[PDB]
Protein backbone atom coordinates (compact mmCIF):
# COMPACT_ATOMS: atom_id res chain seq x y z
CA UNK A 1 0.00 0.00 0.00
CA UNK A 2 0.94 3.71 0.24
CA UNK A 3 0.68 6.92 2.29
CA UNK A 4 -2.32 7.54 4.57
CA UNK A 5 -3.15 11.25 4.36
CA UNK A 6 -5.73 11.09 7.21
CA UNK A 7 -8.42 12.95 5.27
CA UNK A 8 -11.49 14.25 7.11
CA UNK A 9 -14.83 14.06 5.20
CA UNK A 10 -17.16 17.04 5.53
CA UNK A 11 -20.95 17.22 5.04
CA UNK A 12 -20.55 18.60 1.48
CA UNK A 13 -18.84 15.41 0.23
CA UNK A 14 -15.43 17.13 0.41
CA UNK A 15 -12.25 15.93 2.11
CA UNK A 16 -9.74 17.84 4.31
CA UNK A 17 -6.02 17.26 4.87
CA UNK A 18 -4.09 19.08 7.58
CA UNK A 19 -0.31 18.89 7.43
CA UNK A 20 -0.06 19.48 11.20
CA UNK A 21 -1.83 16.12 11.75
CA UNK A 22 -0.17 14.29 8.86
CA UNK A 23 3.39 15.50 9.51
CA UNK A 24 3.19 16.54 13.14
CA UNK A 25 6.97 16.48 13.60
CA UNK A 26 7.71 18.33 10.31
CA UNK A 27 9.82 15.42 8.94
CA UNK A 28 7.95 14.55 5.75
CA UNK A 29 9.81 14.91 2.48
CA UNK A 30 8.04 17.04 -0.16
CA UNK A 31 8.51 14.50 -3.01
CA UNK A 32 7.06 11.72 -0.86
CA UNK A 33 4.10 13.97 -0.02
CA UNK A 34 3.55 14.69 -3.74
CA UNK A 35 3.51 10.93 -4.38
CA UNK A 36 1.02 10.28 -1.56
CA UNK A 37 -1.17 13.27 -2.47
CA UNK A 38 -1.24 12.22 -6.15
CA UNK A 39 -2.39 8.71 -5.20
CA UNK A 40 -4.93 10.08 -2.69
CA UNK A 41 -6.43 12.49 -5.25
CA UNK A 42 -6.90 9.66 -7.76
CA UNK A 43 -8.74 7.67 -5.05
CA UNK A 44 -10.91 10.56 -3.92
CA UNK A 45 -12.06 11.18 -7.52
CA UNK A 46 -13.16 7.58 -8.12
CA UNK A 47 -15.24 7.66 -4.92
CA UNK A 48 -16.98 10.85 -6.06
CA UNK A 49 -15.60 13.36 -3.55
CA UNK A 50 -16.44 16.96 -4.40
CA UNK A 51 -13.25 18.72 -3.30
CA UNK A 52 -9.95 18.37 -1.46
CA UNK A 53 -8.72 20.92 1.05
CA UNK A 54 -5.10 21.10 2.12
CA UNK A 55 -4.24 23.11 5.18
CA UNK A 56 -0.51 23.90 5.39
CA UNK A 57 1.35 25.66 8.25
CA UNK A 58 3.73 28.34 6.99
CA UNK A 59 7.01 26.49 7.84
CA UNK A 60 5.66 23.47 5.96
CA UNK A 61 5.16 25.45 2.74
CA UNK A 62 7.44 23.06 0.86
CA UNK A 63 4.21 21.12 0.19
CA UNK A 64 2.48 23.89 -1.79
CA UNK A 65 4.30 23.72 -5.15
CA UNK A 66 3.90 19.94 -5.48
CA UNK A 67 0.20 20.33 -4.59
CA UNK A 68 -0.05 23.14 -7.16
CA UNK A 69 1.47 20.88 -9.85
CA UNK A 70 -1.50 18.57 -9.23
CA UNK A 71 -4.11 21.34 -9.66
CA UNK A 72 -4.38 22.86 -6.17
CA UNK A 73 -4.61 26.66 -5.87
CA UNK A 74 -4.64 29.11 -2.94
CA UNK A 75 -7.97 29.66 -1.22
CA UNK A 76 -6.67 31.98 1.51
CA UNK A 77 -3.86 32.55 3.99
CA UNK A 78 -3.65 33.50 7.65
CA UNK A 79 -0.42 35.09 8.86
CA UNK A 80 1.00 31.65 9.76
CA UNK A 81 -0.72 29.17 7.40
CA UNK A 82 -2.41 28.71 4.03
CA UNK A 83 -5.30 26.69 2.69
CA UNK A 84 -5.31 25.19 -0.77
CA UNK A 85 -8.15 23.61 -2.64
CA UNK A 86 -8.78 21.37 -5.60
CA UNK A 87 -12.28 21.24 -7.04
CA UNK A 88 -13.13 17.67 -8.21
CA UNK A 89 -16.80 17.68 -9.41
CA UNK B 1 29.09 40.58 -3.49
CA UNK B 2 25.64 39.64 -2.15
CA UNK B 3 22.75 38.59 -4.40
CA UNK B 4 20.63 41.37 -5.94
CA UNK B 5 17.02 40.68 -5.03
CA UNK B 6 15.83 43.35 -7.51
CA UNK B 7 13.70 45.14 -4.96
CA UNK B 8 11.25 47.81 -6.00
CA UNK B 9 10.85 50.86 -3.77
CA UNK B 10 7.14 51.69 -3.22
CA UNK B 11 5.64 55.10 -2.35
CA UNK B 12 5.62 54.33 1.41
CA UNK B 13 9.37 53.70 1.72
CA UNK B 14 9.06 49.92 1.56
CA UNK B 15 10.47 47.36 -0.85
CA UNK B 16 8.64 44.87 -3.09
CA UNK B 17 10.46 41.73 -4.24
CA UNK B 18 8.74 39.87 -7.06
CA UNK B 19 9.84 36.31 -7.78
CA UNK B 20 8.30 36.57 -11.29
CA UNK B 21 10.99 39.20 -11.92
CA UNK B 22 13.88 37.93 -9.82
CA UNK B 23 13.60 34.32 -11.05
CA UNK B 24 11.58 34.39 -14.28
CA UNK B 25 12.97 31.04 -15.47
CA UNK B 26 12.20 29.23 -12.18
CA UNK B 27 15.83 28.25 -11.59
CA UNK B 28 16.77 29.80 -8.26
CA UNK B 29 17.63 27.51 -5.35
CA UNK B 30 15.58 28.00 -2.17
CA UNK B 31 18.63 28.14 0.13
CA UNK B 32 20.42 30.65 -2.11
CA UNK B 33 17.30 32.82 -2.03
CA UNK B 34 17.27 32.63 1.76
CA UNK B 35 20.87 33.73 2.09
CA UNK B 36 20.22 36.58 -0.33
CA UNK B 37 17.02 37.64 1.40
CA UNK B 38 18.77 37.70 4.80
CA UNK B 39 21.52 40.03 3.52
CA UNK B 40 19.02 42.26 1.65
CA UNK B 41 16.99 42.85 4.80
CA UNK B 42 20.16 43.88 6.76
CA UNK B 43 20.84 46.42 4.04
CA UNK B 44 17.21 47.57 3.88
CA UNK B 45 16.97 47.84 7.69
CA UNK B 46 20.17 49.89 7.79
CA UNK B 47 18.85 52.24 5.12
CA UNK B 48 15.60 52.73 7.09
CA UNK B 49 13.08 51.06 4.75
CA UNK B 50 9.54 50.53 5.93
CA UNK B 51 8.74 46.94 5.07
CA UNK B 52 9.27 44.13 2.58
CA UNK B 53 6.53 42.57 0.49
CA UNK B 54 7.36 39.26 -1.20
CA UNK B 55 5.27 38.23 -4.19
CA UNK B 56 5.59 34.54 -4.94
CA UNK B 57 3.85 32.60 -7.73
CA UNK B 58 2.32 29.35 -6.53
CA UNK B 59 4.71 26.95 -8.37
CA UNK B 60 7.58 28.81 -6.70
CA UNK B 61 6.35 28.26 -3.15
CA UNK B 62 9.67 26.63 -2.15
CA UNK B 63 10.62 30.21 -1.19
CA UNK B 64 7.99 30.71 1.53
CA UNK B 65 9.29 28.56 4.39
CA UNK B 66 12.76 30.09 4.07
CA UNK B 67 11.22 33.57 4.06
CA UNK B 68 9.19 32.57 7.12
CA UNK B 69 12.42 31.52 8.85
CA UNK B 70 13.57 35.16 8.55
CA UNK B 71 10.35 36.53 10.12
CA UNK B 72 8.09 36.86 7.06
CA UNK B 73 4.44 35.94 7.37
CA UNK B 74 1.57 35.65 4.91
CA UNK B 75 -0.15 38.90 4.03
CA UNK B 76 -2.50 37.48 1.40
CA UNK B 77 -2.76 34.36 -0.73
CA UNK B 78 -5.23 33.72 -3.50
CA UNK B 79 -5.37 31.67 -6.69
CA UNK B 80 -1.89 31.27 -8.27
CA UNK B 81 0.19 33.56 -6.04
CA UNK B 82 0.81 34.60 -2.46
CA UNK B 83 2.23 37.65 -0.80
CA UNK B 84 4.42 37.69 2.31
CA UNK B 85 5.46 40.58 4.53
CA UNK B 86 8.06 41.77 7.02
CA UNK B 87 7.59 45.05 8.84
CA UNK B 88 10.96 46.71 9.41
CA UNK B 89 10.06 49.80 11.52
CA UNK B 90 10.60 48.77 15.17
Amino acid sequence: QSMDLQGELDRFGGISVRLARLDALDRLDAAAFQKGLQAAVQQWRSEGRTAVWLHIPILQSRFIAPAASLGFCFHHAESDSSTLTLWLR
